[PDB]
C-alpha cells in the first residue's frame, strides 16, 4: 500500500467539525503535532474567501490554516503566517457519535506519507482510530507514526490547553 | 464614574459567543490584546469542570483561559499556562444581530480599570461599541484605552489570523 492509495473519505460539513471542538491528537507522524489541540473555526464575516480555519494549538503556540475543498475529497490549506500550501485527505471520519468524535487525516508526498493527524475528543477510544493508524503505518514512511501524548507538559487548571 | 460602577451586563449563553467566532478586538487597554482574535470554545468532553474556554490569539501566540460564572454577572478566568485568576464583566453585549456581534468587557482593580477588550465581527460598526468605549475611558486609568488595530502585521492569505 502507498499513500496515494489510502482512502479519501467524505468530508463532513464544517459545522460537524466545529461541534466536535475541542479535539486532541492521538497519533501523529513528526514531533510537530504532539501534545496538540485542534479547534475548527467558521469563516470570518469579513473573509472574502469564506474559508473556515483549522487551529493547531501546542501550549502557547498556534498554527492556523484557512482551508477550502479541492478534488477527490481533498482539503487545501493555507498556513496563515507563511502562506504555505498543504493538501490533506481523511482516512475516515466518525463525528458526533454517542462516544464523541474521531477522525484520521493524512498528507502525502506522492507514494510516501509526510504528516499524519488522528484526532478525537474521547481519548482515542473509537476502535476505528487504532485500526486506521495500523493501516497508515503500512505506507512508505508510515513507520514514523506514533502516540502523540506520551510526555505532555503539566496542566494548570484547564483540560485542552496548557 | 469608577470601574466598580460600570454596568455588569447579562452574559449570553456560551453558544451565542461560539456562534460569533471569530471576533477581533477593536479597543483594548494595554498593548497585550492589540491585533488579537478571540475564539470561544465549548468545554472538552473530558473536562471535569465543564468550563468553556476563551482564546486570545495574536499571530502565532495564544493565551487560553477556562472560565466559569461568578456573582453579579462575573466571569472567573483561569489562564491555562500559569493558573492565574482574573475576574471580568461585560459592559454590554449585542450578539447575533443582522450586522453581526459585538461586546465590550473589562477587568477592574477596585475603582480603576486594568484591562479592556471590545470585540466584534463587524469591524467596530455597532454604534453601542464606540459609545461603550467612551464611557469606559472616563473611569480611573481608562485614559489608556485605544484602538487595537493601528499597526497589525501583514496577512498571508487568511483573514482572522496572521
Ligand atoms: C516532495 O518531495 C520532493 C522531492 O522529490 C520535493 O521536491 C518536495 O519539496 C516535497 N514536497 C513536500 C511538500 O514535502
Ligand atoms: C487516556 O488514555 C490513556 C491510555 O492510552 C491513559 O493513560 C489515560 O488514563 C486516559 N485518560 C483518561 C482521562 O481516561
Ligand atoms: C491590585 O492593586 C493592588 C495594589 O493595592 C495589588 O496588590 C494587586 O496585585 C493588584 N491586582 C491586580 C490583579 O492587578
Ligand atoms: C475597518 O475599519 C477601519 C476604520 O476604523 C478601516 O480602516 C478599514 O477599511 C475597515 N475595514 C474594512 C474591511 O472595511
Amino acid at each position: 500500500l502507498t499513500c496515494d492509495q489510502l482512502p479519501k473519505a467524505a468530508i463532513n460539513p464544517i459545522q460537524e467539525f466545529i461541534d466536535s471542538n475541542p479535539l486532541e491528537f492521538e497519533y501523529v507522524l513528526t514531533e510537530t503535532f504532539e501534545c496538540t489541540t485542534r479547534i475548527y473555526v467558521q469563516p470570518a464575516r469579513w473573509s472574502t474567501t469564506k474559508a473556515p480555519t483549522a487551529l493547531d494549538i501546542k501550549g502557547t503556540q498556534i498554527m492556523a490554516y484557512d482551508f477550502v475543498g479541492g478534488p477527490e475529497n481533498s482539503a487545501h490549506l493555507n498556513e496563515c503566517h507563511t502562506g504555505d500550501k498543504q493538501v490533506w485527505y481523511f482516512q475516515y471520519t466518525n463525528l458526533l457519535t454517542d462516544n464523541g468524535s474521531s477522525y484520521c487525516a493524512y498528507r502525502c508526498n506522492g507514494t510516501e506519507i509526510i504528516e499524519y493527524k488522528c484526532a478525537s475528543n474521547n481519548n482515542g477510544t473509537d476502535p476505528l482510530q487504532h485500526q486506521a493508524m495500523e493501516v497508515a503505518k503500512t505506507v512508505p514512511n508510515g513507520d514514523k507514526i506514533h502516540y502523540a501524548k506520551s510526555n505532555c507538559p503539566e496542566t494548570h487548571g484547564c483540560f485542552a490547553f496548557y
